[PDB]
């Protein structure tokens, strides 16, 4: 629960983000590179700002416990960073490309499902993700995936379903591309873009970036963000994928509704996404 950091030996980035980054690290007591590897993050800028965001991801990941999200290890002390395992298979995005020919479709269910009920244990805590994405995915092993990067979670009081508050605008609801309005229900929305990453196996020439952008086509001198949400409000969505089950996009399209009210719940999704399998 308390890494020295002298004994933290730096391996390599994983990081791949902005405000903070995340580094492979050997635990390493005692200085013979035998010792468990860790994730650790820390942020890169300093401020009365970010250190309080920095200390809330804390909080919100030492406080959850779940088979499906990743395990909050300590925090280190030195001459303050967050220690999380780490999951060498890296990133459902990537894994998804890498073994793309022995992921079928019930092996994608069941990521799937796993991720729906770590959302639904999210939800219970009252934490909004706000970055549900392949690449936030992380592989524990073949048949079991957890969630992670939680530097955008945010905790809803008690007397509000919602908060008002910088990552590809593909993943956002409508009320978040329009009034910034975060909750559970967005959380909903991104779940249906990961869905439709999934049964894409995350192949870049599809992506909800590359689809979406070919869709919303070129405007005159409006903008993008504005663009998408045109096409959003018009009712348009990405396409079901190649070979995608029926069903599977009847979800994604649920996850879709346009007004959050109307979004299945993450407890309503996961018996649905075990019965497909
Ligand atoms: C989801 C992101 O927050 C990512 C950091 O980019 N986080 C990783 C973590 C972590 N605990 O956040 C753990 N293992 N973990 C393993 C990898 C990784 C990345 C590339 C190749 C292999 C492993 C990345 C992570």
């Amino acid at each position: 629960t308390i890494f020295e950091e002298r004994h933290l030996k730096y391996i390599s980035q994983l990081g791949k983000g902005n405000f903070g980054s995340v580094e492979l690290c050997r635990y390493d007591p005692l200085g013979d590179n035998t010792g468990a590897l860790v994730a650790v993050k820390q942020l890169q800028h300093s401020g009365p700002d970010q250190q309080r965001d920095f200390q809330r991801e804390i909080q919100i990941l030492k406080a959850l416990h779940s088979d499906f999200i990743v395990k909050y290890r300590g925090v280190s002390y030195g001459p303050l960073r967050l220690v999380m395992e780490y999951l060498p298979s890296g990133c459902l995005r990537d894994f998804l490309q890498r073994h793309r020919a022995r992921l079928d479709a019930s092996r994608l269910l069941l990521y799937s499902s796993q991720i729906c009920k770590g959302m639904e244990y999210l939800g219970s805590r009252r934490c909004v993700h706000r970055d549900l994405a392949a690449r936030n995915i992380l592989v524990e092993s073949e048949a079991h995936v957890k969630i992670a990067d939680f530097g955008l979670a945010k905790l809803l009081p008690l007397d509000k379903d919602y908060y008002v508050v910088q990552s590809p605008i593909f993943w956002y609801a409508p009320e978040s591309l329009s009034d910034n309005i975060f909750s559970r229900q967005s959380d909903v929305w991104s779940f249906g873009v990961v869905l439709y990453e999934l049964f894409t196996y995350c192949d870049k020439s599809c992506s909800p970036s590359a689809e979406f952008l070919r869709m919303m086509g070129s405007e005159r001198d409006v903008p993008a963000l504005s663009r998408l949400l045109e096409l959003l409000e018009e009712g348009q969505r990405l396409p079901a994928p190649p070979a995608c089950p029926a069903e599977v996009h009847e979800l994604m399209k649920l996850c879709w509704a346009p007004s959050p009210q109307d979004r299945p719940s993450f407890s309503a999704l996961g018996p649905q996404l075990d019965m497909l399998w």
